[PDB]
């Protein structure tokens, strides 16, 4: 097999994750805009076709109970269910279930069949509906078909054309149980961040119980922890699990050894499908997906209150499925559950270990009893939590498309108030920038503050950014990386400038504090250019609004805290992963290419954006002037670098002839002089003909960051 | 470490090689044109800087004999020396020595020092001179400075910003001796295609002899074989080796275990340098590079004919360097060779085993004696060989920039005559297209002929393409893929149309056969569109010229024969590599992305472009009509695919319900319905809204292919 750079240097840094998703891999034109296509779709027509499909059984994967609805609910719920709150990565929003590795994860077994049943609709409507939107809409139509009224639905998830680079864990074996050489668990069952599943290739938890031990109480612990890591609390979790398991069935009709290769390993003749089974007919009555053989309710194709009636109305006995999996059966019950294919056959109620957790964990039991006693509350909670599940990674409501978008504003959507007044224009922005610069705020304060406000954005789930002025709220105002005391001084001076500008206006014109933060950042960048002898205008677009503290969930904001921000040379503690790996990870969440990451970091260093005014990487003698000094001095072969005695992650730069100390830096600084691709970029900006390019490229990337969350202007 | 798709499915096909070189990874703006920048460089000022640098020693890597010339000649010969004729990949043309893996190959040890000595000049001239051109120019200036007249120099190698994907071999250990589990040799020392070096991480051969065995005669076999695979014959090989080894020295002052990590494995503080040595001062007189310790001539900083005077004026004794390497010393000679740092110390003549090859291989010996006796013949040969070496991957002479380009047209350049007459205009091209269609030639003939002419292009060394009409000449006219009897019938009809059009003109206007083949291909694609109910114009740009047989080296053209062309569903024999891997390899040589590859193949299928009118992949009932039928039929779940009995690489597609035979295909056809990323592309073009998109994208990629070699219009 051809040996690659990854084989020879398996811990060198990987920049290809910044250049994924180029116009090269994209079949659509560079002008294609999915939102526009979707806004012309006849959504009602698509939903009529999806309703028809529900009961149009295909012989190559016959519909249980004559209705694919359960299968499609699972499909939708797995699409959404890869989401991790720690980085925003996963979720339904890019349709990644159709690409490796998720198309071939064990927990996604036979979802390949679900997707292929949808090809005719996809084909008929073409680019006007993405796969990503289709997987979610199909889940919704399955619910409606079976009698459950959904809370609504938004389109606008554009398709992607290759796999996302996501850390799913370090195990080398599918479904490996914990405590191995790459265990994702340590200590008292502590799941490593950013992971949100208990075994490699599962969505959340193991349905037999933790590492296969069928203890519902301990399974509950894993459920609570994973679902929390997917942004779901106890009420939402119980509602989702019981709601989902109101429908359909599991599949475990014989031994697992009968099941063949997952899709990415199957032969070319399988045409993109996998898990071909040698057990009896391989499908339908003989299907094997998970190994469990459980049908939860007496009407699997219809919404009912039967899941909690069974859960609490029987006592449960441990038993084994025909594949050998642990599962539970109702003591003394009659055979009341219908068979999926034989009208003469009925079954006793059965449950997964993880279903019983809803009854035997003390906190879930109280919610489950309440939903049992008050089924209208169960229905409303499940509808809401299904909407959250399937929309949690879509970002601000400004991105939601179509006629079924719920009007209700939810807290998890980090809502921004509407703007209801005239915005400031170019003359006003010049006047405000002059006031900011006359107040005595420094280039370093102005740039650091705007950076702090805007760089919480992540492209993974489209959360964060400067819109909202949440930097002035709990918890962002207290984050160590934001320099709380310095921040508090900047915000007070800005709030006074604001108050005075707004008080002098006629009409209703006013400026938001969100805009003014970003504008003042722009004024600092202009001033820094002036300090370097360059006349530069930084673009600015108004229209941000200020969100209140009550519109800002403090516990949900915690995951946006930067614990590593190489752009401010900050690391909150010691991590296993080297700090340059962390930098490229942050660049990816910010949507930056390598050239953009390089320009941006070089500029920020010389503008004074480091936390604590650390001199590390400040390779200039004219701090607060916008120059390419970082690059020119980094690349100077006059200087020799060595790790310090005290700290092997800090390096001193000394004159090679005299021995004299010139600089210090971190790993994030020096990686630009080390990595052969980054140093090629640094060379371009460190050349003699590059000062104007460096300024212009810096302003462009600064502006890009300031507008990351500006979906009102998209 | 993070487990990746490559880990789980290490034999899946890798599309990412088609999406390198995106505007994402490029720090220059999308409008930057290197040739425009280079054309304004003051090349004489760069050469005067380089000339000064040759004798300006830096203490971190002191210059042997006070002169860096030998070091820089070796740098330039290794930049160029990775070139393989089999695929055109490697060579100096993209400056790849500064990226992985080449930057860290053992045979490139201490060239990192060379390149860092050139940073200050790079920095001074910035974007107007690429690293790629500078590596070469430096070698030239080193030669000039030491009294050798070069044949010339062309600029125009644009820099690249990431590593090329290249197969360098399958070994997992650097320098692994042959016969291991991934041996690049089989049979009677047969080096596998497309390799051109004897061990992983070597440029050509092992300087101690084959797998370390110090036998000059057997070493000569490895020399001849590898240089041939780099397009150099015996005369050129002797001239290059003896020419190079007229200068400088090797470095092996102590044991190799003193040498540390190569650059890609070194610490971040090494700032992109590697091979730090613990032996005495680690550099200058104590340097260790190869392990050998040989100084070939009595004036290592001056051109001379002393290499052959020594080679033939002494007898040679096998000896060991201070690092333990085999090398050879002159029996009973005086100490006449100067020491590199101590003017009081002198040495006996020494040689590598591979130097002695030039005397003890009987064919090389006759050339080496001729060069010994006639050193002006040696100087001319070396100059010409050095130009060829350092230009062989640059492409057509229309790409050569600057004031030192040699006027002599060389046969290896596959030269195209100048055009000295008015070109046809749009009205003429319309008239010719109508004439071609009225002659009775079919869509299938016209498309297959144009495809065959244009698709010889490879972007690795920019050889091939339709310019020259070499399709009408030996050897192309007889290549099996080109269907020689059908080809000859087409070309005769086209040549009569040409003769009649050119006979009717006034005023010098005429059309070349090269242009008319391309134009006729365009007429075929228009008619196929017409046949599908679509009026399109395919662009066409005239200006191709016809090359003669005498301007066509037949042996050199052999490497351009397509032995696997998935775009014509063609495989000349059985290869170890699956046919789909070969398809992606061809797409990369054609410079296509994955969407361009997918569109083009789908279209070609339904236009009748398959070799031999094979029905494999012809998934249409309206052959010669430009439609998206390939995709619609491939993606139809009504059809079930199975490998045939006779041949496991050919599949039958049968109706799932009736069993009726609908189609047959190869691996190349069915990969588009298997691989998860290619199927996502196929889905776009197989959608109900895609007919217009399909046509337009097909026309665009067709025209791209037709113009691949049109650097006269760049
Ligand atoms: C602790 C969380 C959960 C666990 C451990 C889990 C486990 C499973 C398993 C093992 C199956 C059987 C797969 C098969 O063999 O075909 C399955 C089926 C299913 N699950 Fe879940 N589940 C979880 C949560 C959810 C959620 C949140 C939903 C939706 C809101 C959901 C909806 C479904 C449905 C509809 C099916 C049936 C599919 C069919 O009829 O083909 N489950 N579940
Ligand atoms: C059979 C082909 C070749 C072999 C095996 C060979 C081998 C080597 C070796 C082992 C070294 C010493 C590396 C070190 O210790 O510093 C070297 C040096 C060098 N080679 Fe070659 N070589 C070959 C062909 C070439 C050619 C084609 C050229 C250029 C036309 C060239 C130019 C040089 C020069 C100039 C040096 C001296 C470097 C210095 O002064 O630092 N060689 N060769
Ligand atoms: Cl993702
Ligand atoms: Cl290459
Ligand atoms: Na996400
Ligand atoms: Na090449």
């Amino acid at each position: 097999n051809g040996t690659s750079n990854r084989d020879w240097w398996p811990n060198q840094l990987d920049l290809s994750i910044l250049h994924r998703h180029s116009s090269l891999s994209d079949p659509m034109g560079k002008d294609f805009n999915y939102a526009q296509a979707f806004e012309k779709l006849d959504l009602a027509a698509v939903k009529r076709d999806l309703h028809a499909l529900m009961t149009t059984s295909q012989d190559w994967w016959p519909a249980d109970f004559g209705h694919y609805g359960g299968l499609f609910i699972r499909m939708a719920w797995h699409s959404a269910g890869t989401y991790r709150t720690a980085d925003g990565r996963g979720g339904a929003g890019e349709g990644q279930q159709r690409f490796a590795p998720l198309n071939s994860w064990p927990d996604n077994a036979n979802l390949d069949k679900a997707r292929r049943l949808l090809w005719p609709i996809k084909q008929k409507y073409g680019r006007a509906i993405s796969w990503a939107d289709l997987l979610i809409l199909t889940g919704n139509v399955a619910l409606e078909s079976m009698g459950f009224k959904t809370f609504g639905f938004a389109g606008g998830r554009a398709d992607t054309w290759e796999p996302e680079d996501v850390y799913w864990g370090s195990e080398k074996i599918w479904l490996e149980l914990s405590g191995g050489p790459n265990s994702r668990y340590s200590g008292d069952r502590q799941l490593e961040n950013p992971l949100a599943a208990v075994q490699m290739g599962l969505i959340y938890v193991n349905p037999e119980g933790p590492d296969g031990n069928p203890d519902p109480v301990a399974a509950a612990r894993d459920i609570r922890d994973t679902f929390a890591r997917m942004a779901m609390n106890d009420e939402e979790t119980v509602a989702l699990i019981a709601g989902g398991h109101t429908f359909g069935k599991t599949h475990g009709a014989g031994p697992a050894s009968n099941v063949g290769a997952e899709p990415e390993a199957a032969g070319i003749e399988a045409q993109g499908l996998g898990w071909k089974s040698a057990y009896r007919t391989g499908k339908g009555a003989d299907a094997i997906t998970s190994g469990d053989e459980v049908t939860w309710t007496t009407t699997p194709t219809q919404w009912s209150h039967n899941f909690f009636e069974n859960l609490f109305g029987y006592e449960w006995e441990l038993t084994k499925s025909p594949a050998g999996a642990h599962q539970w059966v109702a003591k003394g019950a009659d055979a009341v559950i219908p068979d999926a294919f034989d009208p003469s056959k009925k079954h006793r109620p059965t449950m997964l270990t993880t279903d019983l957790s809803l009854r035997f964990d003390p906190a879930y039991e109280k919610i489950s009893r309440r939903f049992h006693e008050n089924p209208e509350q169960f229905a409303d909670a499940f509808a809401r939590a299904w909407f959250k599940l399937t929309h949690r990674d879509m970002g601000p409501r400004a991105r939601y498309l179509g006629p079924e978008v719920p009007a209700e504003v939810l807290l998890w959507q980090d809502p921004i108030p509407a703007v209801d007044h005239p915005l400031i224009d170019a003359a006003d922005a010049a006047e405000l920038k002059a006031k900011v610069l006359a107040s005595g705020l420094t280039v370093s304060q102005l740039v650091s503050t705007a950076w702090a406000a805007a760089s919480t954005f992540r492209g993974s789930d489209k959360r964060g950014g400067a819109n909202g002025a949440r930097i002035r709220l709990a918890p962002q105002k207290d984050w160590e990386a934001n320099q709380p005391e310095q921040l508090a001084a900047v915000l007070e001076t800005l709030e006074a400038i604001r108050t005075a500008f707004n008080g002098a206006q006629r009409g209703g014109k006013q400026v938001s504090l969100a805009d003014l933060i970003v504008l003042a950042g722009c004024a600092g960048v202009e001033q820094a250019a002036k300090n370097a002898g360059h006349a530069v205008t930084v673009p600015f677009a108004p229209g941000r609004a200020d969100a209140s503290q009550e519109q800002t969930d403090v516990e949900s904001m915690a995951v946006l805290e930067p614990v590593a921000d190489g752009f401010r040379n900050y690391l909150k503690g010691k991590y296993r992963v080297p700090a340059e790996v962390l930098l490229v990870d942050k660049a990816q969440l910010l949507t930056l290419s390598a050239p953009e990451m390089t320009v941006l970091l070089g500029g920020l260093r010389v503008l004074g954006a480091n936390v604590g005014q650390s001199r590390h990487g400040v390779f200039t003698a004219r701090e607060q002037a916008l120059t390419n000094d970082f690059f020119v001095n980094l690349l100077d072969m006059g200087t020799e670098w060595k790790p310090t005695a005290a700290d092997a992650d800090v390096f001193e730069g000394r004159d090679r002839a005299t021995g004299e100390l010139k600089w210090t830096g971190t790993r994030v600084d020096l990686v630009f002089g080390s990595h052969s691709q980054l140093r090629a970029l640094a060379e371009v900006y460190g050349s003699a003909d590059a000062q104007e390019k460096f300024v212009r490229d810096f302003v462009a990337v600064w502006n890009k960051v300031m507008n990351l969350d500006r979906f009102d202007l998209a």
